């Protein structure tokens, strides 16, 4: 099982300036629940976006995808191809935009948090992957984050 997990604005923006223009504690909790105990695969830029304090993410096989053969990710596994990272029953790809696009053919699940924020796309933004017609989704109920933004969960799946 390869799954993708991300949060996006209604515009599809997932990242800007190397970070994320929101923070939902409820989404972080759902992220930890979904990924705990499994392999997480992330691009080098996303590993850069994690503070040194919190990486590697606890209780998970942290894998970083990089073309730099000498890149050091303390506490993580650095691989040069995505296939190297899929040696486990459950692999969760956790960002960023490049690695989502790279991993989509392998994926049968997308856990998508839609954040009700009006965020026009800018040059340089990281964007969520386009899901074609093979994907079957369950649109969720709008929820209120204590951060003040409304959010909902899409759980997409395909055979
Ligand atoms: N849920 C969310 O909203 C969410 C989740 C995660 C991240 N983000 C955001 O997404 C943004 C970063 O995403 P990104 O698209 O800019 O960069 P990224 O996808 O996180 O990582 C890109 C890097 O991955 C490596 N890479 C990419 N394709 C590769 C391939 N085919 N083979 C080997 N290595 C490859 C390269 O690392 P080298 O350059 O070292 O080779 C490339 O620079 C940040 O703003 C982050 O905060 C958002
Ligand atoms: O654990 C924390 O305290 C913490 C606070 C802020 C941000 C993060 C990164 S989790 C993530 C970011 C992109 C893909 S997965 C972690
Ligand atoms: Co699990």
């Amino acid at each position: 099982m390869v799954g993708l997990i991300w949060a996006q604005a209604t515009s599809g923006v997932i990242g800007r300036g190397g970070d994320i223009p929101w923070r939902l504690p409820e989404d972080q909790a759902h992220f930890r629940e979904i990924t705990m105990g499994h392999t997480i695969v992330m691009g080098r830029r996303t590993w850069d976006s994690l503070p040194a304090k919190v990486r590697p993410l606890p209780g998970r096989r942290n894998v970083v995808l990089s073309r730099q053969a000498d890149f050091m990710a303390s506490g993580a596994e650095v691989v040069g191809s995505l296939e190297e990272a899929l040696t486990s029953p459950e692999t969760w790809v956790i960002g960023g935009g490049q690695v989502y696009a790279l991993a989509l053919p392998y994926a049968t699940r997308c856990e998508v948090t839609e954040v009700d924020i009006g965020l026009p796309r800018e040059a340089g933004d990281a964007l969520a992957p386009v899901l074609d017609e093979t994907w079957r989704g369950e649109t969720g109920e709008w929820r209120f984050s204590r951060s003040g933004l409304r959010y909902r969960l899409y759980s997409y799946h395909r055979s």
